[PDB]
């Protein structure tokens, strides 16, 4: 429960976001995450290189954009988007509670950038770039 622990802290305000692997929960931060503030290790950062724009036969993206997972999710209504949430990285990351209030324009899609602690960065679509 690593990453349950870290993201505890940050809202305690023990630790910094940008210090942590997102994704995985990782301490071993190796870059910083391109969609959102946080950090991110090596390993999920080939995960997201290997998994990124994989389509499921549903026509939406087959892994979650945060930790490259997932078994039921939230799916973005944005036809020039196409991406898909897990439910327990929203639970974390957003707080408890708002998976379930969710079920759209996803998080990279809405106008607000801020969800809880999950914050879209502001030059995510040329980061991408640099990340690929
Ligand atoms: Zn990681
Ligand atoms: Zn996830
Ligand atoms: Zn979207």
């Amino acid at each position: 429960g690593s990453r349950e622990r870290l993201v505890y802290e940050v809202r305690q305000k023990c630790r910094n976001i940008e210090d942590i692997c997102i994704s995985c929960g990782s301490l071993n931060v190796t870059l910083e995450h391109p969609l959102f503030v946080g950090g991110m290790c090596q390993n999920c950062k080939n995960c997201f290189l290997e998994c990124a724009y994989q389509y499921d036969d549903d026509g939406y993206q087959s892994y979650c954009t945060i930790c490259c997972g997932g078994r039921e999710v939230l799916m973005c209504g944005n036809n020039n988007c196409c991406r898909c949430f897990c439910v327990e990285c929203v639970d974390l990351l957003v707080g408890p509670g708002a998976a379930q209030a969710a079920i759209w324009n996803c998080y990279m899609c809405g106008h607000k950038g801020t969800y809880g602690l999950l914050r879209r960065r502001e030059d995510w679509p040329s980061r991408l770039q640099m990340f690929f």
